[PDB]
This record gives C-alpha cells, sequence and structure tokens, in this order.
C-alpha cells in the first residue's frame, strides 16, 4: 500500500498529490500544481535525480511500467532525505491513448534493518 | 476534458483519495468514506437505485470495462444540491494485467443542459 500518492497528466504535470507527500516535502499544492513532477522540490537533490524523474515520467508516459528506489527530499518538511520504492502506473483511457500517470511511492526496509533480520535468523534456527 | 471531480479506488472501489473539490461540493470528509466502497458515499445517495447504479458502475469498472455515462449526484452546497455530472471509471492495469485502481472523474454538466434546453426554445 503506498504512503505517497500522485496523478500526473501524460506529460507529467501535476494534477494531484496526497497529503502525506506535502507535508513530508514541505511542499504545497500551490507550488506545484500544474508544473512538470520532476521540477517539485522531492526531486531537486541535484541535477542527477531531477533529470531520473524527469526520464522516469516520459518512459511512463510512453507506456512503460516503471519502478525503482530513489532518495528524496520527503521527510521533516522536507529538510532530510529518505528512500524510497517509487513507481509510475500509465492510466489509459477506453481508446489505449495514456492520459494519466500514477506516482506512488513506498518506504524502503534500512540495509542494516536487513541484515539484522538475517543475522537472527541464522542465529535463531 | 479534464475533470472537475476525482477519485482513486482500489481494484473492489473502497475509496483511497479524493480531491477537495469533490468533498466539498458533497460536503463529506476523507475519514466518513475512506476504505470504504465508493457507492456507499454522499454523492450517490439520492435514492436506493441511484446507489444500486453507482455499485454496479464500479463492479463493471473492477473487470476492466471503461464506464461513461450522465448521472445525477448531491455534489453542490455541502450535499444539499443535486447537480448533473458527466460520470467515467477508469480501469487501472498493472503490467500483468490484473485490475489494481479505479480512477472516478466527473465534470458538472448542469449549466449545459440548461443551454440545452434554451436552445431547444429558441429554436422554436
Amino acid at each position: 500500500l503506498y504512503e505517497f500518492v500522485g496523478l500526473l497528466d501524460a506529460h507529467g504535470n501535476v494534477l494531484e498529490v496526497n497529503q502525506v507527500a506535502l507535508e513530508g516535502g514541505g511542499i504545497t499544492m500551490e507550488e506545484i500544481r500544474g508544473k512538470p513532477f520532476w521540477k517539485a522540490r522531492w526531486w531537486q537533490i541535484s541535477k542527477k535525480t531531477e533529470a531520473t524523474q524527469k526520464r522516469l515520467v516520459e518512459t511512463a508516459s510512453s507506456g512503460e511500467f516503471v519502478r525503482c528506489d530513489v532518495e528524496i527530499l520527503g521527510k521533516s518538511g522536507g529538510r532530510e532525505v529518505i528512500a524510497v520504492d517509487f513507481s509510475l502506473l500509465p492510466i489509459c483511457n477506453e481508446e489505449g491513448s495514456i492520459v494519466y500517470l500514477l506516482a506512488e511511492g513506498r518506504n524502503i526496509t534500512d540495509k542494516k534493518k536487513a541484515e539484522a533480520m538475517l543475522a537472527l535468523k541464522n542465529q535463531e534456527l
């Protein structure tokens, strides 16, 4: 189940975003509505992270189901980085034309947590 | 055309997100409807018949069939007033093809129908 969710048009302009994602980034609808999703502050760690989001939007708009782990300015009202399992789902109309994209973010398990999980299981056996 | 009201439903039609324009128009809070079937929400509650219609439309989209039709809803003045809406449901599939969400959209056509009524009188 997602944590962050957003609705984009086919070109990646922002239409709707849930409050959890806005509060996490310290971002308002007024700042991002109708402007490309990749320009919003969550994606602004670097020119590289913004370029990755732009490519994830463009490829989704071409009908790919894309997903990858990303770091975003998405905790403590945008002051801190979190890692997110990000996806875009193309949404087609009744003719098969992509008209929207559904952006979803889920939490990622800390590396040290996963290591602790396996250490504990090996130890419990 | 771009929607005025929009909602995201799960594969079974339970409400996940709705825009503020639809909530304010219907006089509905996100807590009253989240995680519960879309046809139970107040927009669809003019009668048992309207609710049954929305239930069947949701179930149709849940099978992958796209829906568009005109409907009336309790959607203006905090749920006090009925408006006519051009309504659609888009099934959203994952890459495997399974339906994972439904997108509900609507545009108020109350003033379009009144303008068509006036044109019909003028033409006479």
